[PDB]
């Protein structure tokens, strides 16, 4: 995997899970990209048409990359490293129930994690890291990006 050569990136929500309103989905993805722009010189801008650097969709079972999803629980989402077309993209398993809280899987947390992949991060060995492979909802009131994830993203793009 390689990093992005440019600091200004774009995304597009191609489709939307019915579990949340369009604007809850948009808020979640906005807050998730902010996780990373708040600690780098990166910037994210949403488009409503055209192909953006990061194309976001909701899928279930097989869905065109032939890395199928798998139903409730299990694989929750995945994403591709930096690069053209498919690179950057983020798919979310809509067989999960997506929520703004804990009534299912929290979309903001899974998106913040997947977008770390979109930017070149690997999974972490540190179980307290956002980039750790297993999802947890620790229910804290104010999200604070763990130090392991800060260092990994700043190792690629430096700080702000
Ligand atoms: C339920 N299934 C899984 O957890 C599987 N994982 C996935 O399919 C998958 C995709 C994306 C993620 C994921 C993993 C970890 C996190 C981080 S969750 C989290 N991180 C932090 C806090 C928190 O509360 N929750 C506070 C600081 C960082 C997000 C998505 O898991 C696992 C069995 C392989
Ligand atoms: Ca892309
Ligand atoms: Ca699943
Ligand atoms: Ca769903
Ligand atoms: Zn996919
Ligand atoms: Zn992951």
């Amino acid at each position: 995997t390689l990093k992005w050569s440019k600091m200004n990136l774009t995304y597009r929500i191609v489709n939307y899970t019915p579990d949340m309103t369009h604007s809850e989905v948009e808020k979640a993805f906005k807050k998730a990209f902010k996780v990373w722009s708040d600690v780098t010189p990166l910037n994210f801008t949403r488009l409503h048409d055209g192909i953006a650097d990061i194309m976001i969709s909701f899928g279930i079972k097989e869905h065109g990359d032939f890395y199928p999803f798998d139903g409730p629980s299990g694989l929750l989402a995945h994403a591709f490293p930096p690069g053209p077309n498919y690179g950057g993209d983020a798919h979310f398993d809509d067989d999960e129930t997506w929520t703004s809280s804990s009534k299912g899987y929290n979309l903001f947390l899974v998106a913040a994690h997947e977008f770390g992949h979109s930017l070149g991060l690997d999974h972490s060995k540190d179980p307290g890291a956002l980039m750790f492979p297993i999802y947890t909802y620790t229910g804290k009131s104010h999200f604070m990006l763990p130090d392991d994830d800060v260092q990994g993203i700043q190792s690629l793009y430096g700080p702000g």
